[PDB]
């Protein structure tokens, strides 16, 4: 598709068979969704945006289908406002940016 | 143009005659600078991101000129650790996520 920004570019997100709705962010390094179970093990990782750090856990191989295209990679899981599908994930889904 | 996000998706804006370099950032509602003077009157506001919120200054009315386009809407001042062009001027320059 083609998406405008005059509102937040919102998209359903399925993941763990669930449906979950996250933005796609151009400005965001990595994926980053709200606390929740994933499978396996995870790594310790540190992430900083606009307002300061925070401690994420990370998982890597996870699938997780976008607008109905399936990426797989690594899912970072905390204290994130939203769920945030980053460039890691965005490249796999070939998305770009036009003007 | 037509941006990969195999890395940032870094831009030079020119603001008060100012050249600078920037981040199209499609999950920011807003636009925010770093510390700088702009002329006018500002408000005080607080946005929130990854991490917290943060206190910025927000001016009216501003143009920019992003990739040689010229664009008007508010601007916010503040510690941000990137300068970064949210929906509010990617919108006037006609900006679009594609995949
Ligand atoms: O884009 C980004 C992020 C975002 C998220 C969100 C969304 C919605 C809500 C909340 C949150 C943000 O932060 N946003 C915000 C809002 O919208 C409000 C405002 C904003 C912004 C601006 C203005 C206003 C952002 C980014 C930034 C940066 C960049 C670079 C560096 C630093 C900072 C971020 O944060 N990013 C980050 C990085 O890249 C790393 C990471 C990882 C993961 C995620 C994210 C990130």
């Amino acid at each position: 598709p083609q998406i405008t920004l005059w509102q937040r570019p919102l998209v359903t997100i399925k993941i763990g068979g669930q449906l979950k709705e996250a933005l796609l962010d151009t400005g965001a390094d990595d994926t980053v969704l709200e606390e929740m179970n994933l499978p396996g093990r995870w790594k310790p990782k540190m992430i900083g945006g606009i307002g300061g750090f925070i401690k994420v856990r990370q998982y890597d191989q996870i699938l997780i289908e976008i607008c109905g295209h399936k990426a797989i990679g690594t899912v970072l899981v905390g204290p994130t406002p939203v769920n945030i599908i980053g460039r890691n994930l965005l490249t796999q889904i070939g998305c770009t940016l036009n003007f």
